[PDB]
């Protein structure tokens, strides 16, 4: 079932510029001094939404720059928050990236490099019951790629932007 997403802005790295409707993320040139909540990545250029889930089945839609320099998909809740944490799937994170001019899943020890044209708007499907993480091109409902993954905790929605010049916005 569809969920309306706002980012948690206790989450997001000071570097980060969320939006007044907290739909939209970008990277900032300078950290802005935020307040240190225990939960704010302090380090990785990432921001949560405020919603985790444990059980069922939920889908959120993410509008994607066209430019280099963003990851997003899901989070464990237990994520590292605190220092220069790897974007692997062992670290608690399941997303997909682009990079170098590439579209990847974020696999390891190394990244998987898709196969699918420019992305403008993208669907997450998460399912705690299954098991899976599923990302699907808009126009169409063209699958991209799936994690199968053994969901233990709360999953999160997690964003990451890593350059100046891109963005991503929840739908």
């Amino acid at each position: 079932e569809k969920v309306e997403l706002t980012l948690d802005p206790d989450t997001a790295n000071p570097r980060l510029i969320l939006s007044l409707d907290l739909k939209g993320v970008r990277l900032g040139e300078r950290a802005q001094d935020l307040p240190n909540h225990p939960c704010r990545f302090d380090t990785n250029t990432r921001v949560l939404a405020s919603c985790g889930f444990s059980s069922g089945r939920h889908h959120w839609e993410v509008e994607v720059g066209s430019k280099d320099g963003w990851a997003f998909g899901v989070a464990r809740e237990s994520v590292r928050r605190k220092g220069l944490t790897p974007f692997t799937p062992e670290e608690g994170v399941w997303a997909l990236q682009l990079n170098g001019g590439q579209y990847w899943a974020v696999t390891s020890p190394e990244r998987s490099p898709l196969s699918c044209g420019h992305l403008s708007r993208v669907r997450v499907a998460l399912d705690l019951e299954v098991g899976a993480v599923s990302f699907y091109a808009v126009e169409d409902m063209r699958h991209l790629y799936t994690f199968r993954v053994n969901f233990q905790e709360r999953v999160f929605p997690l964003f990451s932007v890593c350059s100046t010049g891109t963005y991503l916005r929840i739908w």
